[PDB]
């Protein structure tokens, strides 16, 4: 038979500075992890600006989508959180670039001092991620290109491949398998004051969908 699908997926090492902060991240314990949230919402709402300024100059820019917002969706089900943000998105090269293979100097200084939630200064807020994350998977989507997946369990590497799942229009979706001690933050109560507690300057809409599987 022929398979339902067939892609080529491609293997990369992260920056063996990234890596080794993966590491830091994960192995360590931090008390204030839910800083994670903020740093992605915060991530989402560049991106948001970006598509915006450009889209000032060139309104054709939002053909693939007019809507600038952030939605996070639990799903207990799953025990996955996704966050999804209709902002620029990013191209093949940029998730190899901006997501692992490129160190930046934060992360040598960063490594070495502190608070985690200082992680948003030194650049790379991301990896915040693996604080409540096993497994990270990036489904995203920019104008005039593919829909493509990043994905990493953080063990010094990360693939990338076209994604077959289902069509956005534009932007980023960010999808947290979470540990299984890390599971409160599937609950609605728990995303509501994470949130507002640092999350209020977000100029952009945020919408929780609470997500279930009926029988
Ligand atoms: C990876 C580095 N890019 C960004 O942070 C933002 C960003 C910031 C400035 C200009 C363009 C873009 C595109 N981004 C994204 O597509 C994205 C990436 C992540 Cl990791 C996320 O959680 C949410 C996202 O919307």
């Amino acid at each position: 038979d022929q398979p339902m699908e067939e892609e080529e997926v491609e293997t990369f090492a992260f920056q063996a500075e990234i890596a080794q902060l993966m590491s830091l991240i994960i192995n360590t314990f931090y008390s204030n992890k839910e800083i994670f949230l903020r740093e992605l919402i915060s991530n989402s709402s560049d991106a948001l600006d970006k598509i915006r300024y450009e889209s000032l100059t060139d309104p054709s820019k939002l053909d693939s989508g007019k809507e600038l917002h952030i939605n996070l969706i639990p799903n207990k089900q799953d025990r996955t959180l996704t966050i999804v943000d209709t902002g620029i998105g990013m191209t093949k090269a940029d998730l190899i670039n901006n997501l692992g293979t490129i160190a930046k100097s934060g992360t040598k200084a960063f490594m070495e001092a502190a608070d985690i939630s200082m992680i948003g200064q030194f650049g790379v807020g991301f990896y915040s991620a693996y604080l409540v994350a096993e497994k990270v998977t990036v489904i995203t989507k920019h104008n005039d290109d593919e829909q493509y997946a990043w994905e990493s369990s953080a063990g010094g590497s990360f693939t990338v491949r076209t994604d077959t799942g289902e069509p956005m229009g534009r932007g980023t979706k960010v999808i947290l398998h979470l540990k299984e001690d890390q599971t409160e933050y599937l609950e609605e109560r728990r995303i509501k004051e994470i949130v507002k507690k640092h999350s209020q300057f977000i100029g952009y809409p945020i919408t929780l969908f609470v997500e279930k599987e009926l029988e």
